[PDB]
RNA sequence: CGCGGGGUGGAGCAGCCUGGUAGCUCGUCGGGCUCAUAACCCGAAGAUCGUCGGUUCAAAUCCGGCCCCCGCAACCA
């Protein structure tokens, strides 16, 4: 019985909910690893990150290198003769002389189910294109992105209330649980690596403002589902007078129209429905600049002038 | 030292600059009316204006300290 020697390697809280796992699970964690201090929030205050924090407490062994592609960082990692290396959620690449660094490789959890989703936001690109279902795969890192052999899998349905928040959420059950058993055949030798099928690879590129500022030229489906998918960050917005006002939720009415896509049908307590490139999108729940979500009642109830039928949102 | 908006009956806002004067759009309850209504009309309840203190005959308004909320940006992948 020796505990597997791990360096974790992770940012946000999503990986935080891995390391704090792993911890709570009796693991020896020897080193963390997580993107260098920044600005980050009003202020621009330098904060710590989720996992540091998490670390800091613990009393763990941080490592914030800008980059492992040089030498002297590359250390780092094989001065502390690790078995496994576990990453999640980790903006810096993985080096091939790292990635042979550990006894036992590097290992990701990957927020998808694979090959589907290689990419940086498979959480979100999932529900936002529109899948059943979505889940994490525990995989051995390769060369290149998330091309590695599958290890280990676990998924969950994605509801039709669901943003991205809640399916970060889900997976934040799933993933440590898939990790640590995965981590156990792992040391037991019992581990069944898949390879990945190239037929079934989609990637999910990153998330960006101008995405999420609402094109009316879209369905209204898939607005439906980026009012979601872009919760909680960007946040589908619109522009009203030269600001954004960000939509939280957006029901869609099946009833096709030819008006103009931006033009507003209706704006009544039951939303304000704006045509879409096909159906009509009813939004509910809006954010306006320096206040908090409202619903389309208590909006109208003092921005009428905002949504008046006939008139058309870019 | 990053820029910026906001905290007023239950809800969304105006009123502040140029001190007195409680507004607007709704919700609620009662009544009126229609075949009926989520529609209209009339009436009512309901706010020590975020908090503490100062000027003041008098403060939502002008001055100071504080707590809270949000937008950009920044950040995370
Ligand atoms: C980011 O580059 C990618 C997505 C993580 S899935 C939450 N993986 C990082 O380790
Ligand atoms: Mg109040």
């Amino acid at each position: 019985s020796e505990s597997l020697r791990i360096i974790f390697a992770g940012t946000p809280d999503f990986a935080a909910r891995h390391l704090d796992a792993l911890l709570s699970s009796g693991h020896n964690v020897v080193g963390v690893f997580t993107q260098p201090d920044r600005p980050a929030g009003r202020g621009k205050k330098l904060m710590p990150s989720p996992v540091k924090v998490l670390a800091e407490e613990k009393g763990l062994p941080v490592f914030q290198p800008v980059s492992l592609r040089p030498q002297e960082n590359q250390q780092l990692v094989a001065e502390l003769q690790a078995d496994v290396m576990v990453v999640v959620a980790y903006g810096l690449i993985l080096p091939k002389a790292v990635l042979e660094m550990p006894r036992l490789g590097c290992i990701n959890v990957h927020g998808s189910l694979l090959p589907r989703w290689r990419g940086a936001a498979p959480i979100q690109r999932s529900l936002w294109a529109g899948d059943a279902e979505t889940g994490v795969t525990i995989m051995q890192m390769d060369v290149g992105l998330d091309t590695g052999d599958m290890l280990y899998k676990l998924s969950c349905p994605i509801t039709a209330e669901d943003t991205s928040g809640t399916l970060y959420d889900k997976l934040a059950e799933l993933g440590p649980q898939g990790l640590i058993t995965t981590l156990k055949q792992l040391a037991d030798g019992t581990a069944k690596p898949e390879v990945q099928d190239e037929t079934l690879v989609t990637y999910a590129e990153k998330l960006s403002k101008e995405e999420a500022r609402i094109d009316w030229s879209l369905s209204a489906a898939q607005l439906e589902r980026c009012i979601r998918a872009f919760n909680p960050w960007p946040m589908s917005w619109l522009e009203i007078e030269g600001q954004p006002v960000k939509v939280w939720k957006a029901s869609v009415i099946d009833t096709a129209t030819n008006a103009a896509p931006g033009t507003i049908l209706e704006a009544n307590k039951q939303g304000i429905q704006v045509a879409t490139g096909d159906g009509i999108l009813n939004l509910l729940s809006l954010q306006p600049a320096g206040k908090k979500a409202m619903s389309a009642q208590d909006l109208l109830n003092s921005r009428r002038e905002w949504f008046v039928p006939g008139n058309r949102l870019v």
